[PDB]
């Protein structure tokens, strides 16, 4: 496929009978500051903790100072999973019914 990992994730997962998934974007600031001279560190060295959630689990993780790089990492995570067919993102679940081995 090409490009947008989110669409790929949706394309198959929603078709597997899943709707419970999505990306989370929380900032993980690296506090190298012991004390400071203002209320809070106006702007310290923070990192965008991009991650992909699937049933409360972490399928993709990519923390970077650059939003693009952060996204890039997590994207290539699930990207490899749908390419390699690793069940970490693509496993069957009960958003519809039971499963069969
Ligand atoms: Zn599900």
């Amino acid at each position: 496929m090409k490009g947008d990992i989110e669409h790929k994730v949706y394309q198959l997962l929603k078709d597997q009978g899943c709707e419970d998934f999505g990306t989370k974007c929380v900032i993980e600031e690296v506090k190298s500051s012991h004390k400071t001279l203002l209320n809070t560190e106006l702007h310290l060295t923070k990192y965008y903790g991009f991650s992909f959630f699937r049933h409360g689990n972490i399928v993709a993780y990519g923390k970077s100072r650059k939003v693009a790089n952060a996204k890039y990492i997590m994207k290539q995570r699930l990207l490899k999973l749908l390419e390699d067919k690793s069940n970490l993102l693509l496993y069957s679940c009960n958003c519809k019914f039971s499963k069969k081995k």
